[PDB]
């Protein structure tokens, strides 16, 4: 049924991009720095200072996005801004769009490590790098758009 594709993020598909996030905690787990309402200006912004943003396509619908907020080449890449359409998850988009990721870090970054870190209320996440082979390192505090104290894990995984 899933006839996934993957090419670099372009101009037209930032509104479609910027609807993925339903609402101010979908958008402060995958975009913290980001306010709510999102905007395609805000998006614009994080791949202009960001690398790799990618798309995810299915039967002519960009369903997925993500790119790497850090990369150091020979080391490591650290992936975020993963966002799915509402209507597309828990069909494998994000599990493919890491695999895309992974692949890219290795070829193009030569990274030996992928890292992503995940806040604590989002158990979707948590649960996706843990079944692609992530593990917990480390939890860091941090802090919502109300101030309230919240947990960030970060996560690791060997691309080899
Ligand atoms: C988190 C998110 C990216 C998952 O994308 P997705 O395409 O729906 O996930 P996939 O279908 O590829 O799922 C892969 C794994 O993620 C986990 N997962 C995804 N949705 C889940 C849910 N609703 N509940 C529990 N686990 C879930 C599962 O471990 C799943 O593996 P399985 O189906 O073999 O059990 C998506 O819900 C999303 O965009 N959320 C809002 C943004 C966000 O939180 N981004 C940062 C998190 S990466």
């Amino acid at each position: 049924h899933m006839q996934l594709s993957h090419r670099p993020a372009e101009t037209g598909d930032l509104e479609t991009v910027a609807g993925f996030p339903q609402d101010r905690d979908e958008l402060f787990y995958c975009y913290p720095k980001a306010i709510w309402p999102f905007s395609v200006a805000q998006l614009a912004a994080a791949i202009a200072e960001r690398r790799g943003s990618t798309v995810a396509v299915h039967d002519g619908q960009v369903l997925g996005f993500a790119n790497f907020y850090q990369w150091q080449h020979g080391d490591f890449c650290a992936l975020g801004n993963m966002m799915v359409a509402p209507a597309a998850r828990g069909l494998g988009v994000a599990r493919y769009l890491i695999g895309v990721m992974e692949n890219l870090a290795r070829e193009q970054y030569k990274a030996r490590l992928m890292k992503i870190s995940c806040f604590n209320a989002n158990a979707a996440g948590l649960l996706l790098y843990t079944q692609l082979g992530y593990q917990p390192r480390a939890i860091a505090e941090r802090h919502d758009p109300d101030g309230r104290r919240v947990a960030l894990i970060q996560m690791d995984k060997p691309l080899e």
